[PDB]
């Protein structure tokens, strides 16, 4: 497929500055020419510059709205920018913040998009709701139609319009979500598969019930919002917030491809890859090298092979 | 849910000594902290301390039997206190022997009640067919109205009346079955989710057919008898017996919330955590971690969340 | 049943030694003593000796191609041997080369014989799609009848007769396939459960439909092809050419489970078992405990049980 890659740099959006590294690391890893080896036309778009915002102080709990908000400001407009280039948006992180600006842009030249969101966690506090102020944690109620009403105008996201309802989105994963996330999930009859509903139906089912929730009605452009946490931390450690009885390798790989199959994939997020956070450094490559593998799934590389149109024998 | 804990620091079931400090490990980890952070009204009724006997040389085979039948004499009059309090009685162990006990002082109270026993083993030989002698091997043979005819009298255990039958008791994780225990499976036709089983069906199907077959007739209150060893020593390794191959902390997270869900759990016991055993420190808090969150998915805690009836917005 | 054991200490089909000593450390771990301990009938043909061929040059890209050739036809003649004096045939490797020669001696007494192949690889390059040159890539080419007019008189295999059509072999466990190899997979028509499959489906329906697509028209002896390399490295990490995202322990067992339970196995190679490739003592003896593992569970041993026709009661 057709790729316009774009690097986030950016951390604000929690407290460890070491995921501003994900997209040099991923970069370093090989990822623009194993997608070349496959059949993917791909253009780099470079690395997003975030300007200082030395100012930002906390809005109530809400810490460095400003530069989080700007961030997502400036990558919404790369993603648009991308979009209308006939492109794939492929989005490194970077916190899951930049998730808003990454949906945003990616909205605002399909608006019929629907999102699948692959994480431990919900990411649906509101600054209101949340405890942690971490706006990591908060990326999905910026975005929720149905929650325009309890967003506060924080500093940064005046810019934002909510452009997904409820019934637009799909997450996967879920094992750590907050009470006032979960009263939000049950409220909105937010579509959702934890671990548990995976551990119930098998991944092959939640992918046939997913892609059904959202492809039912019509055909319409997918965004895979991808949290590295969303897989166990045997295969991604090096992440912020790791929580045990995560999807497998194998899940991580089915999704993706399951994904890739619909041939409707359209904007895309790998999240919250941290080095620094690696206890040793196989631990880094460990995290590098599975986040390499949803990515080249995404587009196309299947476990069962791949083969050029033409004759091998 | 409404809890009566009560502390078994007992390992004359086997040879291995550490399991007498289970209580306290899982004490040390906030467990009953944590069941109250949940919707949990809880009651500790303190640690069992278990009277020396000295003098318990072996009958036949078996192994101190004495001390055993008497720390279950002293749980099953416990376990009957706290449900008459109208608690759910939760047994930290100290190791499987103590079945015997508490199951016996459930039944007495609830004569009606189902057994799930998750484990690696079957815990069904005879004094007559053991041949390691150690009674936390055996529990389930006493408690069986069938095999009532091929126990012998035991010193210590004259006080026991079986309470259970065959068609009452469903085993989930079988995987290392000694060959008259596996007799006595196919001979009184007793319902099993060996790993076999769990392979081939899904823990959702093995779940849905475990209560189908003890609740389909009519509603009973549940007796889950967990040994730690049923999960895979990849998440409980500080135990005595472990064997390969076994339930995921997933799966294990499954069953329980499964249960937890029927609203008819009634007894619960967790057993066989041996923090002595543990190569590394990261090992027993590995295995300890495991065993409280196994535990408080059994009262209510659910990966895709929780929260009070309130409005969060 | 009834066993034909062959030692086959042989690993020019791949550039690491090592996996020569397979034979070894299997009998070492009691590997006949194990199956004698069950209801097995075990005799040992004892190791081949492979004498050396040392003027042994490249066939084009092909490598040495005379000493495989040779010791799958030794190999062949060994098999068909003991297939003839009733027994399932059980090749300890050596490298999966081997293959040629055991299918083949195989199919000489059995000749409508299926295949199962539990494998990473597809192990189908030929002489010409291979770019490897390790004739352990290629077992499959030389005796697939499909392929006859694709394979080049290479020294060493005039001796070898296609004996298998596309429809009589399944895979299970593929996530490394050559494009070569994928192009002959869908070319040829041949059935597969890539790790994809073995996701989307369960094992257990994986297993349903490999047996029904094998013995569905009519009953056949069947041929287990196992290259340890088709289970995850997290349980068989001493193997020359290891993949992330294999099959489990769990999976492996239910798959040798559920073939033993037809009563058709008629021959079983346990292939690819390198110690020297073992980073650790214990991943030396973590592959091996497996490969063993795998082994008992094709000659009955069951995670349920396994009982005697007796009254152990
Ligand atoms: C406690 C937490 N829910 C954690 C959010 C984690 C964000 B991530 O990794 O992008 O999913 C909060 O801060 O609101
Ligand atoms: C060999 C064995 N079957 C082991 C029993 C293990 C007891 B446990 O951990 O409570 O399940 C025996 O001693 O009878
Ligand atoms: C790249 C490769 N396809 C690897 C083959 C591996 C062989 B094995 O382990 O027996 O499956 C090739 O050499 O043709
Ligand atoms: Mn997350
Ligand atoms: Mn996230
Ligand atoms: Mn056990
Ligand atoms: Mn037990
Ligand atoms: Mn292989
Ligand atoms: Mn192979």
């Amino acid at each position: 497929r057709t790729i316009g890659i774009i690097g986030a740099p950016f951390s604000k959006g929690q407290p460890r500055g070491g995921v501003e590294e994900g997209p040099t690391v991923l970069r370093k890893a090989g990822l623009l020419e194993k997608l070349k080896e496959q059949e993917c036309d791909v253009k780099d778009y470079g690395d997003l510059p975030f300007a200082d915002i030395p100012n930002d102080s906390p809005f109530q709990i809400v810490k460095n709205p400003r530069s989080v908000g700007k961030a997502s400001e400036q990558l919404a407009g790369k993603v648009a920018e991308v979009k209308k280039n006939g492109r794939i948006s492929l989005v490194l992180g970077g916190d899951h913040s930049l998730a808003i600006g990454s949906i945003s842009g990616h909205a605002r030249v399909h608006p019929d998009l629907g999102v699948i969101w692959v994480d431990a966690h919900t990411d649906i506090n509101t600054p209101l709701t949340t405890t942690s102020g971490n706006l990591h944690g908060q990326p999905v109620s910026f975005l929720l139609k149905e929650l325009k009403g309890k967003i506060p105008d924080v500093p940064g996201f005046s810019w934002v319009t909510p452009c997904i309802s409820a019934k637009d989105i799909v997450y996967i994963g879920l094992r750590d979500v907050d009470p006032g996330e979960h009263y939000i999930l049950k409220t909105l009859g937010i579509k959702y598969f934890s671990m548990t509903e995976v551990d119930r139906l098998g991944i092959g089912k939640v992918m046939e019930e997913t892609l059904s929730y959202l492809l039912g009605r019509k055909k319409r452009p997918i965004h895979l919002s991808f949290d590295v946490d969303g897989l166990d931390p045997s295969f991604t450690p090096a992440t912020g917030t790791p929580v045990v009885g995560g999807l497998t390798y194998r899940e991580g790989l089915y999704i993706t491809e399951e994904i890739y199959k619909t041939g409707l994939l359209s904007g895309l997020d790998i999240m919250e890859v941290n080095p620094s956070l690696g206890k040793t450094p196989e631990e880094v490559t460990r995290t590098v090298n599975t986040a390499v593998a949803i990515t080249l799934a995404c587009f196309g590389l299947a476990r069962e092979g791949n083969h050029k149109p033409i004759d091998y024998l």
